[PDB]
């Protein structure tokens, strides 16, 4: 027996840093989870007990604190590019740094029309995230996501021409409401090292809000066919939109929400082009998932 | 041995509806969870095992579809208010019914600067929320409430003056991160019946609309002494807002952000009038309650 | 405006204690999550920024800590009288402590047929839960539970002799799944003060044990006529068991599991005396409560 | 822009079997979680609207339900391989099933030192888990797993010789608490199609039972140099008990338990060999990752 793979770091890492303006008195705040893993020449620990190979989870720890404090920590495609360069730089048997990062929504609150110097709102569970591998000699390679981002159509949603056999007894249909919780991910071209990414700073921001943007819009206005057809069309147009990005992926739950007859009851009306009232459905659930390159 | 008290029902029952337009073609959502809980003569189904005197929860949740179908599900105050009463009319032995509702967020969609006419978003996790108690000669009890309204001011709060003793190492402070999720309830006059909940249903939305908008205002605006200080004022204005509102009470959990001390570390400057860098804490946490009435 | 009620606190307190045997060598772990709130004259603390009357929750904390190393923490009942009751004698204007315990299952590890000294398995999320309540004047009121006690029978439960009207769809049925959550609750008589509660120490882990054994018996041989009725002969022998009580509590959701219908494939035959495949459903649930005392 | 990978199919579908013995009159359970995703010429589903492409993941459902009812659900890797199987031979265009299988626990309940022949207790949120990729022209891949296994010794761990440097704050120690939530995967080498997945059965079952067996005595017995060190032995000795195993993969989060100084309070002692109340930490926490394969 032999040591293939290692990997181990600090998980669960939560972080939050305020941003204090003098000028302003604007105050803006960010909190985060983050998860660092390192790989290196470190199998003797496992093999020998050897912990003098190491850097110690709680050191980790440590260095992300400390990280942060003395770097922006936004976009988080930068911050963990640092804190990941920051670990392969620092130490000679670490030879790969694994960053994840959620960043949680504080939104600024709106008090009587005016936004408030100090005060959010956690107006949403979605998330922004990175994951970032930080390779000794291979450069940094960043995939960013938004997740969590939780939307619903009543109408304008069709499924039909499904392959029928002896499995099928679903029944085509050309009105339904479409619900799911979007997970999109756009995976950059390889940069070639910190200076790179910093190079290309404003894109993060921008490329994200496109994302969300593009999301969204097609999602209320397309007619969709199916999910499949929805989500190629969302990862075509972030694809469109952004040079720098190499792969789109989605993955789309299909969250039901079942017809309920109610004509066994004094002949109520509640099916088809009568359907009012509806069962959400919590499992099962279709998963549709799509990488889409460059062709 | 006796039965002392007894309820059976249906709890999480999901619940969606939605509203068509023809005129503006302008769809719009409710979605919710409904628990409904009979009491009545219903102790022989305990100690006899006779079944006759049970509305079969099965049942219970035919009829949330079919009155969700019949009436409308908004405000939740008059749909809670028209299920409760139809169980104490319908059954002779049914003597109070006991109905939860909870409203999931779905947001109409803005594309482009305009409310899309058919697609919605789950902008937040906060619940709007219902109590209602319909009993048989007692008329109907209602608690209105939102929930889950999780917020943070990155300063201006305080906390100092407070007990000190051979159990206390906590320091004073006059500057502080105040985070925590909102849980407001406000109890109406007992209302004789559903023609006088109809009678007030305007009344429901707004004061509902008031208690958040007050509830962030003070949040946001309070030079807070001290949770328990902050959340009176809050109460304290709901109180004035709303004649038909007998008590508020306020529910508030103190979610800590701890300094980091990163002296250690080449004297490096984190705390006091130097903290950027904090740790969320998940647990412990403060828990600070309240209910106000009218002196 | 006034103040109704008020309480504040510690919740979410986490607390592992290891008792360490010098003669055998063996340890003992006991986990728990303890929440204590406050009442008494702390009014001020909300009307008039008078922190003056607050006990700083971290204190509560510090507290507990304290607490858990002067005192056994076994059994729970005892360990929660004894926290509550330093708070109502410590603080002169604190006229009342509720405190909350749940305690984790760790299971001493079977290593080849022998009990492992100082490892364990966490070998369920059942919990064993009390509820303190300790009020200047009025003594001790405890509420002890088990709680999260998963349990399935694939027949020998019925449903059959319930209510049909119009409402009703479901078919009367003479074999079905009964699965459930079991949440129990006894209710002690009123103790003078700890004197009193460490006499009766026995008695807690025995009964505790006995609602246990019967919850599980009762579940196992009863050939249910209704959950109804399955769960006041488990709170009636409880009550027979142990005089001290005064009230047993049972409140046990019905998760149904649903027969599916494969017929229309290929003539399967899955239904009644057929039922092989089912699917279990996350929601809606029936949920059934009764509360037994003594005639 | 084009697809560069596409999988879609059903998620979260719940699925319970009994087998009823007429001999004995004995009832056996089975729950588990089921995902099942295909890949194959479905592009146009996506880029065409498509939808004569498309095994509706209805059917999937279907399917799923089907399988279960024909075919044992035991063991979990059987199973995953049949409904595997039946896709990529049911349709031609359909190249590669993968298949989820989560098995939750119902342990035979014993009532009075007697297993009882219908009545079942969920003993722990421990999983076995299968992942079944079955895929045209290239066999089935299967990793089965244990996850879910929470664990803690009191003693017996130690924690000295790592690394130190600037970033470092944690003192070494030899004496600990170590807990943590088990995952342990092993992969099976290829096999070449069903017939050879019938031929093994038996080591299925087995290998479980001596992963789990490995597990628990490693980690109950070693005295812990490093998780690191401990996991190592755990999926050395796996690997050695069973041939047709290629790698054994750990996944290991450490769970901190905090010594909680009490000095400052009485000078109480409550830290290294005087510690006996600790703070379990909820976050962060270490993470520790092993793929042990053969030398
Ligand atoms: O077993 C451990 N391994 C580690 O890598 C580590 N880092 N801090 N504590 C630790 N404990
Ligand atoms: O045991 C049951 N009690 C009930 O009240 C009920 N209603 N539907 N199924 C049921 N099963
Ligand atoms: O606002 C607060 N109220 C309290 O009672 C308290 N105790 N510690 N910190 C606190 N903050
Ligand atoms: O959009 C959909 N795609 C699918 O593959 C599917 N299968 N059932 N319903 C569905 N809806």
């Amino acid at each position: 027996s032999a040591v293939k793979a290692a990997r181990y770091g600090k998980d669960n890492v939560r972080v939050y840093k305020v941003h204090k303006d003098e000028k302003t008195g604007v105050q803006t705040v960010y909190e985060m989870t983050v998860c660092v893993l390192l790989e290196g020449e470190i199998e003797t620990s496992y093999t020998k007990a050897d912990n003098s190979v190491i850097v110690a989870t709680d050191s980790i720890k440590n260095t992300i604190y400390i990280t942060a404090k003395q770097n922006p920590v936004t976009p988080p495609e930068l911050f963990g590019s640092i804190l990941g360069t920051h670990f392969i730089e620092k130490y000679n048997h670490i030879h790969a740094a694994h960053v994840n990062i959620v960043c949680h929504r504080w939104t600024r609150m709106d008090i009587d029309g005016k936004p408030h110097p100090h005060s959010f709102i956690r107006d949403s569970e979605e998330k922004r995230n990175v994951q970032v591998d930080v390779v000794e000699g291979k450069g940094i390679d960043i995939k960013s996501s938004l997740s969590g981002l939780t939307v619903l159509k009543s109408t304008n949603s069709q499924f039909w021409g499904f392959l029928r056999d002896e499995y099928t007894t679903l029944k085509e249909t050309w009105d339904r409401i479409l619900s799911t919780d979007v997970d999109a991910t756009w995976q950059w071209k390889n940069f070639s090292g910190l200076q790179e990414v910093r190079s290309h700073v404003p894109k993060f921001d921008a490329t994200w809000a496109t994302a969300r943007e593009v999301t969204l819009k097609t999602f209320a206005e397309d007619n969709s066919a199916s999910v499949q057809a929805t989500m190629y069309k969302m990862a075509e147009q972030i694809l469109a939109r952004q040079q720098l990005i190499e792969t789109v992926e989605y993955s789309l739950p299909n969250k039901h929400y079942f017809e309920i007859d109610l004509s066994w009851h004094k002949g109520l009306q509640n099916t088809g082009k009568n359907a009012e009232v509806f069962a959400p459905q919590s499992d099962p659930n279709g998963l549709i998932k799509c990488t889409v390159g460059r062709s």
